[PDB]
């Protein structure tokens, strides 16, 4: 084919629209994509907006560079290389500030 | 179009079901989508079951809010800012617990 | 059979739509933007997935859950929090409101 502009009877879209090089899917309640090797996606920004929750179930998440968050909380121990800088706040183990 | 079910000769399957609104794509090995400007998702839940590996390779990887984790591994350092409340367990550094 | 169906779109601004049945790959290329908007949830179920994004990836959520490991490069936070279990540091300097401890 040569275009996409697909509508559903629940008001549901799937298009390409060549001008502005979009692709959207809008509309819809569920998505489900099962692959057995990859899902690769390549761009310069990525924008996940989830009202509730992202749950990335996998043995290993790993973020090759920076990662930045508001809160953290570790459930199980880990490990940390590096200098870590603490600052604005109490760092306190076992109810023990130092 | 209004309607949505391809089938491939490698029992592969797009489909959209208005009914339900779920759009299903399964029997793939890879997808990958290559954009220049963004790739956006906006959905209450975000669920990536992967038994492998979810690799965030970018300068930075933003959580707006709560990050939680099982276990943690910082590999070069890092900086931490408010309370740091450490229970149920030892934290140590170059050896020696805190 | 499995089915006879196929998908190759090739558009004027360059981009493509495809699957090839001969890789069972899914991909599309080309395109400036891509966006899925959904009320309930997106799943994805693979062994492997890779976000490479040479500006950023923003999780806007009220929380992130990592079930089992996450490693980083270098961390970041921002408004505090709690860690449970044994935190071994090693390899530099932690220092907490100016005090290598
Ligand atoms: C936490 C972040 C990391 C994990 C989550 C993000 C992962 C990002 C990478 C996802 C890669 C999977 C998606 C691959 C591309 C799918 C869309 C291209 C196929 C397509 O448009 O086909 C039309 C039907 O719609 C379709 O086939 C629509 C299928 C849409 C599948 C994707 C559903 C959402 C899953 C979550 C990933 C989405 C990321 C944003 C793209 C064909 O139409 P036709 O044959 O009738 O045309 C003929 C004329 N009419």
């Amino acid at each position: 084919s040569d275009a996409l502009h697909i509508r559903f009877p629940d008001g549901a879209v799937i298009e390409y629209e060549p001008e502005t090089s979009a692709l959207t899917v809008s509309g819809i309640k569920t998505a489900s994509v099962t692959a057995s090797g990859s899902v690769t996606a390549t761009v310069p920004v990525v924008m996940v907006k989830a009202s509730t929750r992202v749950t990335l179930d996998t043995p290993e998440v790993v973020c090759t560079n920076r990662l930045i968050t508001g809160t953290l909380e570790v459930q199980k121990g880990g490990t940390m290389r590096g200098n870590i800088e603490h600052t604005g706040g109490e760092l306190s183990s076992n109810g023990k500030v130092l």
